[PDB]
C-alpha cells in the first residue's frame, strides 16, 4: 500500500507468460540449449527484481539468471549494433553464424519488454515502472541490459563488428549502451579489431560517413584501449542483405 507511481510504462502485460513461452520457443529452436529448465530460468529472472525497490537493483540481483543462462557464442562472430535494431537482426537471421545480443537466450527473453516489482511485495507492478531519466537509473530493466551487454562484449574476440545508423544526428552516440558500456568492455587481449558498418538511409546526399565527427571519436575511444578500428560505408542496405542472402 506504499506503491509510488513512476514515470515510465508499467510491466508488459503477460510478462511472466511471455518470458516462459519465449524460453520454451528458444530452447526449441536451439537444441544446443535443451539442457535449460525454463521454470528455473523464470524463477531466477523473477528473483532479481520481485519484492525489491525498483530503484536499487544491482548486477548481482541478476547473477542467478546470468548463470542459468550461460551460453557459448562463437566469440569471433559477434555483431554489436546501435539504434539500427531491425537491420542488425535481419542480418543474423540470414547469416546465421553471426550473433547479436538478442540472439542469445537471455537477450531473446527480455527483448522489447518492460518489468519491475515492488518493495516487500510479490506483486509485479503493471501500473508503472521507473524511467531511467526521470526516476532512477538502477531499475530492473536498465540494470539487466547493462549487465548482459557488458558480459556479451567481454566475451567477444578477434574481429567484432558494430552496425551503426548513418541517418542519425549522432551516428555514434556516447550516450547509448554501445558507447557507454560495450565499447569500454571489449578486451584488448581477445579483440584486435572493432569494425563499424554505417548504414546509409536518406539522411542526406551520399558521402563518406566514416569521416563523420562521431565516428572519428569512436575510433579515438577504441584506439585508446589498444584495439584497431575499421569503418565501412554500407551505401545500399537493400543490396547489402541481398548479397548476404544469395552469395
Amino acid at each position: 500500500r506504499w506503491r509510488q507511481t513512476w514515470s515510465g510504462p508499467g510491466t508488459t502485460k503477460r510478462f511472466p507468460e511471455t518470458v516462459l513461452a519465449r524460453c520454451v520457443k528458444y530452447t526449441e529452436i536451439h537444441p544446443e540449449m535443451r539442457h535449460v529448465d525454463c521454470q528455473s530460468v523464470w524463477d531466477a529472472f523473477k528473483g532479481a527484481f520481485i519484492s525489491k525497490h525498483p530503484c536499487n537493483i544491482t548486477e548481482e540481483d541478476y547473477q542467478p539468471l546470468m548463470k542459468l543462462g550461460t551460453q557459448t557464442v562463437p566469440c569471433n562472430k559477434i555483431l554489436l549494433w546501435s539504434r539500427i535494431k531491425d537491420l542488425a537482426h535481419q542480418f543474423t537471421q540470414v547469416q546465421r553464424d553471426m550473433f547479436t545480443l538478442e540472439d542469445t537466450l537471455l537477450g531473446y527473453l527480455a527483448d522489447d519488454l518492460t518489468w519491475c516489482g515492488e518493495f516487500n511485495t510479490s506483486k509485479i507492478n503493471y501500473q508503472s515502472c521507473p524511467d531511467w531519466r526521470k526516476d532512477c537509473s538502477n531499475n530492473p530493466v536498465s540494470v539487466f541490459w547493462k549487465t548482459v551487454s557488458r558480459r556479451f562484449a567481454e566475451a567477444a574476440c578477434d574481429v567484432v563488428h558494430v552496425m551503426l545508423n548513418g541517418s542519425r544526428s549522432k551516428i555514434f552516440d556516447k550516450n547509448s549502451t554501445f558507447g557507454s558500456v560495450e565499447v569500454h568492455n571489449l578486451q584488448p587481449e581477445k579483440v584486435q579489431t572493432l569494425e563499424a558498418w554505417v548504414i546509409h538511409g536518406g539522411r542526406e546526399d551520399s558521402r563518406d560517413l566514416c569521416q563523420d565527427p562521431t565516428i572519428k571519436e569512436l575510433e579515438s575511444i577504441i584506439s585508446k584501449r589498444n584495439i584497431q578500428f575499421s569503418c565501412k560505408n554500407i551505401y545500399r542496405p537493400d543490396k547489402f542483405l541481398q548479397c548476404v542472402k544469395n552469395p
